[PDB]
């Protein structure tokens, strides 16, 4: 088996079906005690939780699903009727994420989109019936953060007040994205210093609120 299959099995055997918090705790435990994995983690996750509660977004887009940790984390805080779309290029991980969501009982709130973000983003309006996004969580691959931000704007998916929340802006680091949003009059940016998941290594989230053209 893979690490990702081992994480899912650990949740299935150490969490309670229908209890998102137990799912997050099981993943955290496994990845602290057994095998590190690139989930956003509890330290940065607590910052995400505070942001989701502040904005109560109706429609969230996540870029990069992995095993579903962040999708569980966000979807558990959504209001009835609110929705999350999560894009995942690796089909093995999409299959893990679906099973994780099902186990957590959050499958009604979350849709997996299979493919590369750069291919799926241009389909969101016509194929997926999206108007604009309330929040975007960028956590796929560092070199896609800036191009996909620009693509979201081109496609008409951002509105005044859309919240972009980007993981890993320190480690691995996203210097072109940070320089761009922090220099742009079209974003209002805040940095939330934290720690790399499961490690005593500094990292951070960036929040960049879109202002309009
Ligand atoms: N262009 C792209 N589009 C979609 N998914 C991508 C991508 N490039 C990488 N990925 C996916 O992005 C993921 C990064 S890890 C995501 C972790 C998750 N947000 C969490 O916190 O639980 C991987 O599963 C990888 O396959
Ligand atoms: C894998 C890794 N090694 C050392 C340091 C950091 C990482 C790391 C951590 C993350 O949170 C990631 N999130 C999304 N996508 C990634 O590529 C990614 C990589
Ligand atoms: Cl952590
Ligand atoms: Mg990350």
């Amino acid at each position: 088996d893979t690490k990702e299959q081992r994480i899912l099995r650990y949740v299935q055997q150490n969490a309670k079906p229908g209890d998102p918090q137990s799912v997050l705790e099981a993943i955290d435990t496994y990845c602290t005690q057994k095998e590190w994995a690139m989930n956003v983690g509890d330290a940065k996750g607590q910052i995400m939780d505070a942001v989701i509660r502040e904005y109560s977004p109706s429609l969230v887009l996540e870029l990069g699903a992995y095993c579903g940790y962040s999708a569980v984390r966000m979807a558990r805080l959504l209001q009835p009727g609110a929705r999350l779309l999560t894009m995942e290029i690796n089909p093995d991980c999409a299959a893990i994420t679906q099973q994780m969501l099902n186990f957590a009982g959050l499958q009604d709130k979350v849709t997996i989109l299979n493919g590369a973000s750069q291919d799926l983003i241009p389909q969101l309006k016509k194929k997926y019936d999206v108007d604009t996004l309330d929040m975007v969580f960028l956590d796929h691959w560092k070199d896609r953060y800036l191009p996909d931000t620009l693509l979201l704007e081109k496609c008409g998916l951002l509105r005044k007040g859309t919240v972009l929340l980007a993981d890993n802006v320190i480690v691995p680091g996203t210097p072109d994205f940070l320089a761009y949003v922090r220099g742009s009059s079209s974003f209002e940016c805040t940095h939330y210093s934290s720690y790399l998941e499961y490690m005593k290594v500094v990292d951070g989230l960036e929040k960049a609120i879109y202002q309009g053209p």
